[PDB]
């Protein structure tokens, strides 16, 4: 089997995403033809690029933006959690409010960033590297949404926090973990209600994302992270439950689904940095 | 000359410099080894100074913070021996778990949040022995400071200030040869220190909630290595008590440099850097 | 030609500058007398030193603090916001003020980093190593000054932001970089009145010396950065108008002429982390 393209690995990626076209928060930083054996890692800077060459990886996947177009654009993916709010019952003015704040500040981080750091050690070390975020957690975000469903909706109005968390236990990824899916706001016992599973929208919501869904008719909202004062806040003041799933595992849910099809392809795949 | 030391060795050294009887929660082996005889350590280690490690042709990486793994991941229950430490100076327990209660929530949602295999995936790729020692290096830390104050100020009693426990602080090698200076963010080295708590060793500093925590119950004069800018700027706008904080890494040294000279000792060769 | 000293590489961007001392927040970590091939970035750690070996390089150049004297030293240099807040008319003691808290929070987090960890790696791989901070972003900040007041003198009181902001359009720097500059406080149709071109000073002056300016007569600010925070907290309160450059491309403006330098004594200039 010939080695594969940056060009199909991205491809494999956004058909499993049912994407047309790579999203703002992922980028081909060195491109390549012919990749056999790649690294892939959830976190991927200098130090892992030159690592992946001590090991003579043909090239690396990284998950998280690592500079270039990928942390450029990365705050044009924030408007998918306007749909993920609208879908489920949010007043698309009430949306597009809550994500104000997150906007405004991710535009201002997104212009004062090294863009180039990242891409320009790949660059000098001639090493094929690409980010690919948003498809991988669209994919996961579908399977979490999938597994939550069809356990809860046989309950009804019987559904509580633990279904949806013993739901999310059956995943290998939770189940393995060595993090554990915590409920900061709320509690396990309490009402399930509709949930919401914000995940793939980029970021978290934060308080404002959380707090429009639970003023909307949606009790539950889930978060793969949430920032500690932002999930203090929220406690507070109650009126919903919120579900913290926890990052690595939250995101190898998607990145394991890849990882599968990188490998049937026969590229090799040495997993690092969270896989 | 002598045979290389283990990774369970080096746990052990520490252990007994400490006096402690558990290996503490902040504090792991990330990759084995039967026999090491030259080591790099550092205070900050990550993949970048592993790659460095290999370079210099190093057997093993000793690092002084949680470097992922369940160092970093089990962090928190480290956090209680602040309560003890409240408690060994007239908190009452529950006042004092009460104190503590804001930083364990915060440093739990940290722990769920991180990377925990970042670096130690890249230790296994690289075949590289590593671990680090955190809290039973500060433990030795904290008492060397405690009985230069106190052998210090002791003697002088109510006319004891801050100054005084300072000057004390300056005749440890790691304070006088610091390129950093010890601070005085909240009161001054004109007050009376009255009692003074050394609050190393319990992971993190206490901030705000902590120190108010000692203030209010006797000890006038509180020690951290370190404290946010902001947990500092609220402390001293309400006043009623002294902080010094006494620079993060030369307080780290403190207990880091007699480990250094008990392996040096036991025939191991130490390449220091990350501010050894 | 013939290969340069550490030395003669801090001398270049003092003359430069048209400084008689070495600012503090500048400092060479490993020296040497015969530097042919260098390597520059805005930000230089552990790995990319190691990079610097890969590549065979003389020494490297960093353009931010890494350790040693610099990051211990560097609040000293924030004593220049004062002197630019003076010569813009700010009173003298309102200027002192105004960046008492920036000081006591630097002095506070200089106190607390490792500022031996990048030193201690530049040492035991033997590789010559310095970074050069304000004496480029003194360049930056006169060329951008010069650049302005051509555009805006001749317009005097109907000079706006947009004017201002169409002048640093001309630099290639701004021109050519893939970040954009904001107004995240006024607009860019409101008028200029005085401005003040923050950059220099070693960080910028956040809210508490733009809320100084706003207050004392010079009604734009412009930094290269801000903190978001910073940033929404001047918003909220108004009183004149934020230029935000964008930090690379800003940086940028001193490190080009610098590097142009470089390259006309025969230096070989190996550019990444930005450049
Ligand atoms: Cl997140
Ligand atoms: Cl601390
Ligand atoms: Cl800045």
């Amino acid at each position: 089997m010939a080695g594969l393209s940056t060009a199909e690995l991205v491809d494999i990626a956004l058909e499993m995403a049912e994407m047309r076209t790579l999203p703002a928060d992922s980028a081909v930083y060195v491109e390549s033809t012919d990749l056999k054996r790649v690294m892939m890692g959830i976190d991927i800077g200098p130090a892992e690029l030159l690592l992946a060459r001590q090991l003579g990886c043909d090239g690396v996947i990284a998950h998280h933006p690592a500079g270039g177009s990928a942390t450029l654009n990365f705050p044009e993916v924030l408007t998918r959690h306007v749909e993920l709010m609208v879908e489920h019952g949010v007043p698309a003015t009430a949306a597009r409010d809550a994500i104000q704040g997150l906007l405004t500040r991710s535009l201002l981080r997104a212009q004062s960033a090294n863009h180039d750091h990242t891409p320009s050690v790949a660059r000098l070390l001639e090493m094929p590297f690409l980010n690919i975020h948003l498809p991988l957690d669209e994919v996961g975000r579908r399977i979490m949404v999938k597994t939550i469903q069809e356990a809860v909706e046989p309950l009804g109005d019987e559904a509580r926090v633990q279904d949806a968390i013993d739901a999310l236990m059956t995943l290998p990824e939770f189940a393995g973990a060595a993090t554990r899916i915590m409920v900061p706001v709320g509690a396990v016992d309490q009402p399930l209600g509709k949930i919401a599973v914000v995940h793939g929208a980029g970021t978290n919501g934060g308080y404002a994302v959380a707090r429009a869904y639970f003023d909307h008719g949606v009790r539950t909202v889930l978060y793969i992270h949430i920032a500690p004062e932002e999930a203090e806040r929220l406690r507070r003041e109650g009126g919903g439950n919120l579900i913290v799933t926890g990052h690595i595992a939250s995101d190898l849910v998607g990145i394991n689904r890849y990882v599968q099809a990188l490998e049937e392809r026969g590229v090799e795949v040495v997993r690092m940095s969270g896989l």
